[PDB]
């Protein structure tokens, strides 16, 4: 026991002595545009609260109603006695929203991805992944006998070469796995091209739409709707702990046969407690909102993004091009990102800088994220503070 | 393409006309001793709701306040802006209940187990696991690089053979992984022996107490307390989707540097949404209850089990000797299990039978699960039904 603590403590030193010790800030308030970090009231540009549903009053009311209506817990897997009218209804509605045959409910999108490939593909098959796919995807693939191919980020490119390589090896089924959006770039994937390739090589298309479902696309359906390739994407995974409430839960959606197979085989779906009625039921209210407030919030979101883009290009900051609620401010320097984020926090602005190994070395950045609730005053104070700390640190 | 819908269909027809296909029933009420599967009101004897906290008025009343006080969701991982004052506190209270220094939260014990092994062990190590260890563990080992060893269930035994065998190939760090309670048997692991073996062979000891924490032991602290090996187990995984609420959530608690390392390296913890505040704070209420209502609730379960035990033996039913809320009713063949389960349902009793691969061949069984909120009358109705059906199906 001590032998390993003689090995853990030392390694932890290396982390701290390399500026890699993850120390958590304590949020002393519900999730909103305005939050309390410690005792400090600051503006929030950190959370994946894309539509500001995290603390939406209509949702917390529903939450208070449904928790009593359905109880607090089911203490069982879906199969045994953990399936309720809510669960089938939510899976039914998500499918209607995305326009798919059926949906399978998970405790998260992390599990949804862990319980996808192993169930569907075997050794006689091949998975082809974008380099920067989510970690859950990465670990879902590792739990799979299929042949593994990884192509450069949005290379159509390194992809096709990966398709030929796989196609010419003798793959029975070829699945193309990729995130709808790249969490560090705010760049949206090229589904059109990807789908166009899936056809020539007779492959399947899987798309993790976590940072897209709810706000991306005309009706906020995500990348498929955005790229105009709807019904070309074979598999659709996603979370609910992001744009949709932000509590937890995840899903996979698509053709009846794939979902049924997962529902009978997916190990996370078979060996894990069912999602909480509190969040399943409240999620039903969230879908209702997208239909009523969605449009407004999606328009508020785009305008917010646009407004923040202009003020930041004017200050001198260079931002990765794009049309997404995620706005990476390229700082290149690891320490610079840290310092600024640290200073910005004092200016009432809460953000977080990412560096290697999260991103490449010399490509560090601060990932600012727009919410449908971010007012103009808040956007001005943020931009303003990005100037204060921007010139103070010689960034601009 | 369409080519995969055919191989899925041609394999689904396999499971269907083989009795393997799974068809979920829909619970149309909260979780209780008295529930209604579909429209019919039956008694529930197949839920992991051991203390009956699933639909406990106090917990429900706490959920209503907390969600308003803390919001519906955080829409962020722990590190960035997902850690509330309530998340740290919970971990703290979890560590006090058990005898651990710190505690890390997961959205489920399925994530907890998965992000445990690979994070903590390398290729120069070795994990020695029981045969019937939960999938969470198995899947968790499959992500790790350590050499894997599987010993016969509760063989002390074959275990020692796999420990000698582990060293025979030079494992610097070796870990013993096991369930605290074996789900299909209701048998308590031999923690005393296993720990003595950790000593003699210098291995660590990790226990998964999803089916123990809350009701097993004098104070419900689980199998270590029960087996009197307190302060001899290094790693403790557990869930909140059973005895401690039934909502959702998982954890890993133990020594200092281990849980700090996990908090910095555990993938599911770095790449998955934070546990819903509604459930975090409510769980805090669960633990408070376990201080006052705990004692009686454990006692009730103790009596209940004995009562049902003896009652079924009167009818000549063959059980598996144990001191646990999990009472396996040995049925032998698969047909008996499912057919008896079905008849009981119509008799007003809902239980689920299991057979290969869930259990060894020619060793099917109905797993009856005791709750604290089970009445003697309800026990008489159930025991009664098992007789009526046992006689009719020619089992007794
Ligand atoms: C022993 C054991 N560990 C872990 C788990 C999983 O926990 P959770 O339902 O929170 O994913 C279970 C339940 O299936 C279990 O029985
Ligand atoms: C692409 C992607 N996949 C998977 C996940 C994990 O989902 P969850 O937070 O529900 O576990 C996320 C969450 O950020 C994600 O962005």
């Amino acid at each position: 026991m001590q032998e390993i603590l003689s090995q853990l403590n030392k390694e932890i030193e290396g982390l701290k002595k390399a500026g890699l010790y993850k120390s958590e800030r304590i949020i002393t308030s519900p999730q909103n545009a305005e939050i309390k970090v410690g005792e400090k009231e600051v503006l929030n540009f950190c959370a994946n609260n894309y539509l500001g549903l995290a603390d939406h009053p209509a949702l917390i009311k529903t939450a208070q109603t449904v928790v009593e209506q359905y109880g607090f817990g089911m203490a069982s897997v879906r199969f045994i006695c953990g399936t309720q009218t809510i669960h089938k209804e939510l899976e039914k509605d998500i499918s209607e929203f995305l326009g798919t045959d059926d949906t399978i409910l998970y405790s998260s999108c992390f599990d949804a991805n862990g319980g996808l490939f192993e169930t569907l593909l075997g050794p006689e098959d091949a998975i082809i992944s974008d380099e920067l796919n989510h970690a859950s995807i990465i670990d879902g693939i590792r739990l799979c006998k299929a042949q593994r191919y990884r192509y450069k980020n949005n290379a159509m490119g390194d992809l096709e070469a990966k398709l030929k390589e796989a196609d010419e090896k003798g793959a029975r089924f070829k699945l193309i796995a990729t995130d709808g959006v790249f969490s560090m770039d705010g760049i949206i994937a090229d589904l059109k091209s990807i789908c166009d390739l899936a056809d020539k090589y007779n492959a399947l298309v899987m798309v993790d739409d976590s940072h897209a479902v709810g706000f991306i696309g005309e009706n906020g359906r995500g990348t498929p709707e955005y790229c105009g390739v709807a019904d070309r994407v074979d598999i659709l995974t996603g979370t609910l702990g992001k744009a949709l409430g932000g509590a937890s839960g995840g899903y996979t959606s698509g053709h009846k046969e794939i979902i049924e197979w997962l529902r009978n085989r997916s190990r996370p779906y078979l060996f894990s407690n069912t999602v909480a009625p509190v969040i399943v039921a409240t999620s039903l209210k969230v879908l209702e909102l997208l239909k009523t407030e969605g449009p407004q919030l999606r328009k508020q979101l785009q305008e917010n993004s646009r407004y923040f883009r202009a003020g930041m290009e004017k200050l001198g900051f260079q931002l990765v091009p794009g049309n997404h609620p995620i706005i990476p401010v390229m700082l290149g320097d690891a320490q610079l990102a840290t310092n600024m984020a640290d200073h910005l926090l004092q200016e009432g602005i809460y953000v977080v800088g990412f560096s290697y190994p999260v991103v490449p070395m010399g490509k560090a950045r601060i990932r600012v994220q727009m919410s449908a609730v971010h007012t103009q005053q808040q956007l001005d104070r943020a931009i303003e503070a990005f100037g204060q700390v921007g010139k103070k640190l010689g960034a601009i």
